C-alpha cells in the first residue's frame, strides 16, 4: 500500500534524475507564498508542481505525462501534511506508477531548518493568490503588503458584461482601451495614461491588484479578446508598471481562482473614485517597452534577441491570428516561443486553471532556444497582449533586462518595407 521516505533519504536524492519530487500544494505556495505561516516559503529544490486540486481534471493523466513523469520514475510526493498527498498517491498507483513514496516532514521540518535547500519564484509577491486578495479587501492583516490605499481592477476589452456578470466585491472595471490606443494597439501617450489612471483612482503609491475572466474565446467571434480577460489583465499590468504604478499585483489564475476558493462575488456596478494627481512622472520605467526602431536594433545585436510569442499557425503564415490583420508571416530573426493554440490562449504558459505554468518548465523551454536572462529580451506577439504575459513571467523570475515590443506583428506588417518570412522553417 504505502511507503515513506525520511528527511535523511530525501536529502541525498535531490540531484537524482530517476526521482521526481512532486509538490501537491497550491501553485501559489509553490512559488513562495507562506500560506500556513511557515518561516520559509517555496518548494524543495528540484520539485515539480502538481497541485492536488487538479485531481478533478479529467486530463490529469495527460498533465502528468506532459510533465515527463514516467511510470518507471520514483515518485516522491509531499505537501503541508502527508494526508494531502494520499489521494494523489492512490491516483498514481492505479495508473501503473508502482514506485510511489510520500515525504512526511516538509512542514515544519524542511521549511524550519535552513540546512535543507529550498527554491522560490524571486518576485512571487507580485503573483498573489485568492486568499491574499480576500484578506486585503476584508481589512485583515496579510503578508507581502504594507500600504494604505489599494484598488482591485477587473480587466476586459469592450465587454463590460465580463465585469457585471460577476466580480470581486469592491472591484471596479477597466476597459483595456483606457490604456492602449485602438489605432496602434500600443500603450497610450503619457498624458492619456496619466488622465486615465486618475479617473480610475490610481496613484503611483496605490497598490493595484489586477485580474480578468476567462470566458472561452472563439475565433469565430467579432471580438474574441473580449473573452480573454486575464490576458488583458496582465497586459494592463505591464502598462501600469511602465507608467509608474510602483506596486502592481496580478491574481494568479484570474476570476477562476476567486470562485475556486469559494469566496463571495458581487454583481454591483461599483463607481470609480477619482484622484486629483498621479504623483509621478510617466513613464517611470520606460525600459519595459521597446518600439520598432529599437526592436530592429535588437535583432542585429549580439546582446539582444526578440522573442515571438505567437502560435504555430501564425508563425508559418497559415493564419494571421486576427480578423483585422490580413498579412500573414513572421518577423525574421526572432526566437519562436509558442504561446499555444491561437492568439487568445496561452496553453504553453498556463495550467488548466489559468494559473502561470511551473516557471522551471518555462525556463527550461526558453533555455533550449537560447532565451536566457543574460540577454536583453523583448517579447512580442500580435499586438502586445500575449507578449506582456511572457514578459510578466520573466519579470517574476527576476530577469534583469526584459521588455515588450509593443508594436508586434501588427505594427511590423503594416509597413510594406519591412521583411517577413513564411512557411515551415
Ligand atoms: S497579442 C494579441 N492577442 C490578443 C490581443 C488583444 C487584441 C484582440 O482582441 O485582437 N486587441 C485587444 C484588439 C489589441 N492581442
Ligand atoms: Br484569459
Ligand atoms: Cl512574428
Ligand atoms: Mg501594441
Amino acid at each position: 500500500d504505502h511507503t515513506e521516505i525520511t528527511t535523511d533519504s530525501l536529502l541525498a536524492l535531490l540531484g537524482s534524475e530517476k526521482v521526481k519530487i512532486i509538490d501537491v500544494r497550491s501553485a501559489d505556495a509553490y512559488n513562495g507564498w507562506r500560506m500556513r505561516g511557515e518561516v520559509r516559503g517555496g518548494h524543495i529544490k528540484g520539485a515539480k508542481s502538481l497541485p492536488a486540486k487538479w485531481l478533478t481534471d479529467p486530463e490529469w493523466l495527460n498533465i502528468v505525462r506532459f510533465k515527463q513523469i514516467r511510470p518507471e520514475d520514483a515518485i516522491v510526493l509531499y505537501g503541508y501534511t502527508p494526508e494531502e498527498c494520499e489521494q494523489t498517491a492512490t491516483r498514481f498507483k492505479e495508473n501503473g506508477y508502482n514506485n510511489v513514496s510520500v515525504f512526511h516532514r516538509f512542514h515544519p521540518d524542511w521549511t524550519g531548518n535552513d540546512a535543507f535547500p529550498m527554491d522560490r519564484l524571486e518576485q512571487y509577491n507580485r503573483l498573489v493568490p485568492a486568499e491574499w486578495v480576500n484578506g486585503l479587501i476584508s481589512g485583515e492583516e496579510i503578508p507581502e503588503y504594507d500600504n494604505d490605499t489599494f484598488i482591485v481592477c477587473h480587466a476586459h476589452y469592450r465587454n463590460r458584461d465580463a465585469y457585471l456578470s460577476g466580480h470581486i466585491p469592491g472591484a471596479t472595471d477597466m476597459d483595456t482601451l483606457a490604456l492602449e490606443s485602438p489605432e496602434t494597439w500600443n500603450r497610450r501617450t503619457p498624458e492619456e495614461l496619466k488622465k486615465a489612471l486618475e479617473e480610475h483612482g490610481i496613484t503611483a503609491s496605490t497598490t493595484v491588484v489586477l485580474y480578468g475572466k476567462f470566458m472561452h474565446p472563439d475565433n469565430a467571434d467579432e471580438f474574441p479578446g473580449s473573452a480573454a480577460g486575464h490576458i488583458g489583465a496582465i497586459r494592463l499590468a505591464f502598462i501600469m508598471m511602465y507608467a509608474g504604478v510602483e506596486d502592481v499585483r496580478v491574481l494568479n489564475g484570474g476570476y477562476q481562482s476567486w470562485t475556486d476558493a469559494g469566496f463571495a462575488i458581487s454583481k454591483d456596478d461599483v463607481p470609480k473614485t477619482t484622484v486629483p494627481e498621479f504623483g509621478a512622472p510617466i513613464p517611470s520605467r520606460p525600459e519595459f517597452a521597446v518600439d520598432i526602431d529599437e526592436a530592429k536594433e535588437m535583432l542585429q545585436s549580439e546582446d539582444s534577441d526578440l522573442v515571438c510569442v505567437r502560435s504555430y499557425p501564425e508563425y508559418i503564415g497559415e493564419v494571421s491570428g486576427f480578423n483585422y490583420i490580413k498579412k500573414k508571416g513572421r518577423i525574421p530573426g526572432a526566437i519562436f516561443a509558442e504561446c499555444g493554440s491561437d492568439a487568445y490562449h496561452m496553453e504553453n504558459y498556463r495550467n488548466h486553471d489559468h494559473t502561470t505554468r511551473e516557471y522551471h518548465e518555462i525556463e527550461d523551454i526558453w533555455a533550449k532556444s537560447g532565451i536566457i536572462p543574460k540577454k536583453h529580451l523583448a517579447f512580442y506577439c500580435g499586438t502586445g497582449w500575449r507578449g506582456s504575459e511572457a514578459w510578466f513571467n520573466a519579470l517574476l523570475m527576476g530577469w534583469p533586462r526584459v521588455s515588450v515590443y509593443d508594436g508586434g506583428w501588427f505594427e511590423w506588417s503594416n509597413d510594406p518595407e519591412n521583411p517577413y518570412e513564411t512557411g515551415v522553417p
